[PDB]
């Protein structure tokens, strides 16, 4: 199966691994401090904070900005549901403003429109924009956009460790930058993510809510335990420094599958997307024509040894963020991306002969 | 060093976790599933899911039974912080109850007086009861004093994995039992936990709760949280297990000597014992030192002579965080009294009998001079 990603961890740090579990510290320890120096230099930001997952860097940040029960969050249609999920947990009620069809970001004509019309009840007081796929398009935008109207914003960048637009790194333009190291997404510690911020006062406050309130010991705070263990740190800091060549190398084949999808794109089958300057190629998701069945596809990929998948979700058509504006607004670009969206084999252990047969596949199964 | 925990994870839960990282499935897989299903057949619990710690496991079984703003849950005072905190972080909060000398759990007739004071203004749903330091004590009061006002019961068992009162073992008592998996409480996966229950509708909704609502095409049925243990987490777990019953039988040997060598200490009245009743798994061994110690030079001075000790809990009334109005018009003596004067000593299934004697001898050093 030529698979949509399949991380290697490298031996090095898997005999770390076996080292830390016979002889060393499991809890957050060295590692995990040296990973976060190591992610802040990477990124060019002051500080950064490792933590249990992607979903739980989302959490903090709301947590630390004091999002909650009354407030709003501006959130994309098309994303994994996670970052809806995040801000409804925390008690505070997403608003969803569609995406681009070209970027599959968050679209900033349309952000300025809701942000314009909004009047409450609920505060709004954040945007939480996603660099999809590992897309920074848009990114220096919504800063503009979060400054222009007063708001907080926390870059949903799961998907973008390693990706950039016009000099700033995803994860630092403004308040929050979160990470997720899910084996899907590049940088891998089986589960894990990162808090980063230039902000040392939004630093302190989420390493607080990270373990307990914690400061002898003090408890400042109520707080969570969102603690990543020593091996998982370990893991992490073995694979960032190979992460700008695993990106070059996806750039790569994201352009050998441009190439070669050129064919199917003149007849009208699908879309492509954008790899821009800087996109980091998690995820290389084109867009089918109405007439295919995706599901139908997906199988016959699989049975065709591809692994294929939808790319992400459509807030609006879950049924779970059900504030008025969701219901007075429609999503067509989200819905879209959702209902028609093809993710195809892109990860840094594949070569070119393996991009021509998932085109070949593709190809095969769209004249059938 | 004596250490206070120094867990060994079995070479062949390494080497198996090296070959999950070399060519496995990294996310939650056959050995979480295998695992659950073993702590489940352990327990003699219908239902088992391991989470990322087990704050996490409270944070779950707190969110399955819609507590939240404008609810109350009663906590004892003698705890880690995480029982209080996990509460006031869903919205609800933490009413403290004190605890009894003997036990260090919550006092169950200190509790039936708070529950039979209640009357507002939030909802009071829950008792949190926590078995501390592996002391099933009270379990099955705390059951029936649920059962007779209505209220849920969550036992926080962070340190009680394989402790049991009279047949019923601890975690399976009512609605939840929640679990800690951190490198001091026996069983280790470097961080994790497990919610159980016998309730197969808690279990489906922790089940969402803990991965973003899904159901399996996958289907989002409510907004969710990740709390996922990874697979390699889980292969550590379930590698520990089998050995548990072992390594509690020995700490309770361990326990046994302690209980004959400090008995000079306790005739001459420098200090209390903890009672290992039957069924303690004996996670924590703490001690209380007599009033005219103190108890942080006591700790300096045994780090001195390679005996690692500490305070072995916190107490919540002290904190300034829990500030219901119920917290401030009680006192909480026995919870201040071992939060100020407890004293852990190393008590782990890798030490043996001469361990204990080096570790009296030190104390009893100290404690002289
Ligand atoms: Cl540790
Ligand atoms: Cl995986």
């Amino acid at each position: 199966m030529i698979k949509l990603s399949q991380p290697q961890i490298p031996e090095f740090a898997i005999e770390k691994v076996a080292d830390i579990l016979r002889g060393g510290q499991l809890v957050h320890g060295d590692e995990c401090n040296l990973f976060e120096q190591e992610l802040a230099e990477y990124l060019g930001v002051k500080h950064a904070l490792v933590v249990s997952n992607g979903t739980a860097a989302l959490h903090l940040a709301l947590l630390a900005l004091n999002i909650g029960p009354g407030d709003a969050v501006i959130v994309p249609d098309f994303t994994f549901t996670a970052t809806a999920n995040i801000v409804e947990m925390v008690g505070a009620k997403a608003i969803i403003v569609d995406v681009d069809k070209t970027s599959y970001n968050l679209d900033p004509q349309k952000l300025q429109a809701c942000i314009n019309e909004w009047q409450g009840p609920e505060t709004l007081k954040a945007i939480m924009p996603v660099l999809e796929f590992g897309n920074p398009t848009h990114l220096n935008a919504y800063r503009d956009i979060a400054k222009q109207h007063g708001l907080f914003m926390i870059e949903d960048a799961a998907c973008a460790l390693g990706a950039s637009e016009q000099g700033t790194m995803v994860g630092t333009a403004a308040e929050f930058g979160c990470f997720s190291f899910h084996p899907r997404k590049t940088l891998t510690t089986g589960e894990g993510g990162a808090v980063v911020t230039n902000d040392t006062e939004l630093y302190n406050k989420v390493a607080l809510l990270r373990s307990h309130g914690m400061q002898g010991v003090v408890f400042k705070c109520v707080g969570l335990n969102y603690r990543l263990t020593n091996f998982q740190g370990a893991i992490g800091r073995a694979i960032l420094p190979e992460l700008n060549q695993w990106i070059a190398k996806r750039r790569e084949l994201a352009n050998q599958y441009r190439e070669l999808l050129a064919p199917l794109v003149e007849v009208g089958k699908l879309t492509l997307p954008s790899i821009v300057e800087g996109h980091s190629v998690q995820t290389y998701m084109t867009v089918l024509a109405d007439n295919f069945e995706r599901s139908d596809v997906i199988e016959a990929l699989r049975s065709k040894q591809v692994e294929s998948n939808l790319g992400a979700q459509s807030m609006s058509s879950l049924g779970l963020f059900n504030h008025k504006y969701n219901t007075e607004q429609q999503y067509p670009e989200g819905t879209r991306l959702y209902t028609h969206g093809l993710a195809l084999p892109l990860h840094e252990g594949m070569n070119a002969e393996d991009v021509a047969t998932v085109v070949s596949a593709l190809t095969e199964v769209l004249e059938h």
